């Protein structure tokens, strides 16, 4: 029969009180014979009935794709409130229930450091610029770049790793042209966690 | 009815001259009925005959596991021959094969650089040694930290990450007591890759 794949905010939406963050429920392999779905949404046993859901949606291989989104507020899912979709359709034989929640466990806060770019690395047109991201728990971050506050947008961020102390640690590498390290341009690394004070910190990085 | 792994060499096994890289074909829910297990192997579709078997060996759900280990020339696997496993059992329709390969692309070269402590992290007990290794492919490469003319225990790497040019880059982690630091030990980053000259190299780091 259909399954059902339930996803969590992003961590940005859910550490930034001015964003949106929501839960998205998706049931796929719907059938054109039986395409009628409902959803149940609750919070901590709960029932809901603020969640939207969008129309069926025809997939290339002949089945109906059908979405629900529950807005959730920022503060229930920081404090780990327990969300669950239930969907009926006339092809199961029981509802499937999923249930999400924020990743558990005692929080640490990240600690962190940007590192220029290695002296053999100025040979090349391009250099790296390194944030250094380590000590936070649990694994949920954002990390960012920017320059005279506008988005950096060229790097690429390892997956968290988990080190020897049992907490996470990654690295963020920002690719930019030499001549702008040299010139003396600031770089600034930005990252979101909930064990931050403000959930936000920054560090800059540039040439003396 | 049996089921067949086909496991390859580890990569630094195939870098190394030193070391000896192995295929290896396993074989699990042999039966008691039909216990009899053949192996033959294929490089580039030519029989090869030095594989080195071992006997059966009964399981606590009382099957049997037979292993079959074909020793590799580094060079052959570098160059990308195929390494074919056929298992028979009378047990089986038809014989099972498997078949293993270096991963495919383009080789590029490793760029190695290491990267101090932040002066921000000075203030703590344990500072962070850092390599960097980026623009490789294939995305196979050993990383590891030394000092001394010994290995160091208290490093992590992390898993390679596809850069916006389609090569991988990773970092090395590695944590040492800030005294150790600013007594001027020097710590060493050796990175074994196929694209590099004798598929080694290292850079060095210290106050
Ligand atoms: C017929 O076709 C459909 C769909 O059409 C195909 O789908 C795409 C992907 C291509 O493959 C093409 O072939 C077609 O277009 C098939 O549907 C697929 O079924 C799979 C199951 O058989 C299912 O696999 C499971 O994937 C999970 C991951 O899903 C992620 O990631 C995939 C790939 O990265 C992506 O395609 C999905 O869209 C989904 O992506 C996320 O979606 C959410 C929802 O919007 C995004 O939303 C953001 O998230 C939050 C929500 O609150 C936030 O608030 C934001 O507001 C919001 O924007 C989110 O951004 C997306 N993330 C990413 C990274 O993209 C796996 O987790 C899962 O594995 C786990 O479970 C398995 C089962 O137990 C385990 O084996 C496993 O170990 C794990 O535990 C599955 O592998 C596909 O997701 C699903 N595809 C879609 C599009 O739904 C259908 O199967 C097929 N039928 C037949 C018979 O062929
Ligand atoms: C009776 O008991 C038997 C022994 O206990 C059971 O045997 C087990 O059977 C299953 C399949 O039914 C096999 O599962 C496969 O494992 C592959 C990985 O195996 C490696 O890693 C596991 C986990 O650590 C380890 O136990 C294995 O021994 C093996 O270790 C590797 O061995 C090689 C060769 O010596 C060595 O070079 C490696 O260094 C070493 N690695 C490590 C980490 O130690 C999986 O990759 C397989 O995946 C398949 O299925 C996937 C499904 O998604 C698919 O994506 C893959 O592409 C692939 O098709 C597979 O899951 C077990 O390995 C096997 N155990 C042993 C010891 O052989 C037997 O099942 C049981 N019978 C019954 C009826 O109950």
């Amino acid at each position: 029969g259909p399954s059902v794949f339930l996803f969590p905010p992003k961590p940005k939406d859910t550490l930034m009180i001015s964003r949106t963050p929501e839960v998205t429920c998706v049931v796929v392999d719907v059938s054109h014979e039986d395409p009628e779905v409902k959803f149940n949404w609750y919070v901590d046993g709960v029932e809901v009935h603020n969640a939207k859901t969008k129309p069926r949606e025809e997939q290339y291989n002949s089945t109906y794709r059908v979405v629900s989104v529950l807005t959730v507020l920022h503060q229930d899912w920081l404090n780990g409130k327990e969300y669950k979709c239930k969907v009926s359709n006339k092809a199961l034989p029981a509802p499937i229930e999923k249930t999400i929640s924020k990743a558990k466990g005692q929080p640490r806060e990240p600690q962190v450091y940007t590192l220029p770019p290695s002296r053999d690395e100025l040979t090349k047109n391009q250099v790296s610029l390194t944030c250094l991201v380590k000590g936070f728990y649990p694994s949920d971050i954002a990390v960012e770049w920017e320059s005279n506050g506008q988005p950096e947008n060229n790097y690429k961020t390892t997956p968290p790793v988990l080190d020897s102390d049992g907490s996470f640690f990654l690295y963020s590498k920002l690719t930019v042209d030499k001549s702008r390290w040299q010139q003396g341009n600031v770089f600034s690394c930005s990252v979101m966690h909930e064990a931050l004070h403000n959930h936000y910190t920054q560090k800059s990085l540039s040439l003396s």
